């Protein structure tokens, strides 16, 4: 089987700046799934950060935990099978590997439990500096 | 809460030569889990190497998969809430980023599937050259 999700971007940046990064899914995980993205800061378990709900063309459900709700958002391109995670007003503690996430047992944006993925990209560092 | 796993190890090596990774994990996640070790290859999806499981006593179970089988040598040590994968006989074909599962659900070591892990160690690179 190839592989689900490729994530791209990372680095770091100042606080008060914003990145935005990406992850393409498969044509079937992308229509299928519940796409979201996790963070691991150091030394912590991967928390929940957002989600956005199966197949999102047109219309979509977006959910965000509340530690990053109106700074953080998610979105979709349909016709590059791709998420993304945008964050705005970074600080030093959003200092994470970030990890994209499928759930296929989910149909509507939700919390996402990390045992409950089914697909992982690999994690890309981000660094928000005081 | 803390990060359940912390692996060690990786790297490039040559053809034919030996490798150890290590994973440490959380008490709790140690005696309530199956522990075992996963693969991704370039654009493949994480594939299962093996799988260690507590029995009665100082016994252990253990299961590996077909590709891995007799080269490789999975082990665990209790009181430093670790378990050990060492790598013989390495060719160019097992050049992948290799990860640590936690499988809390599983009794007995046996195939895992990647969506039933609970949690994972971050990966690491293992380059094995021609």
């Amino acid at each position: 089987m190839e592989v689900q999700l490729v994530e791209s971007g990372g680095g770091l940046v100042q606080a008060g700046d914003s990145l935005r990064l990406s992850c393409t899914a498969s044509g079937r995980t992308f229509s299928r799934a519940v796409m979201g993205w996790f963070r691991q800061a150091p030394g912590k378990e991967r928390e929940f950060v957002a989600a956005i709900s199966a197949a999102p063309g047109t219309a979509y459900y977006a959910f965000y935990a509340d530690s990053v709700r109106g700074r953080f958002s998610i979105a979709a391109d349909s016709a590059k099978n791709t998420v993304y995670l945008q964050m705005n007003s970074l600080k030093p503690e959003d200092t994470a590997v970030y990890y994209c996430a499928a759930d296929l047992k989910m149909q509507v944006a939700a919390y996402m439990n990390q045992r409950s993925v089914d697909y992982w990209g690999q994690g890309t560092q981000v660094t928000v500096s005081s």
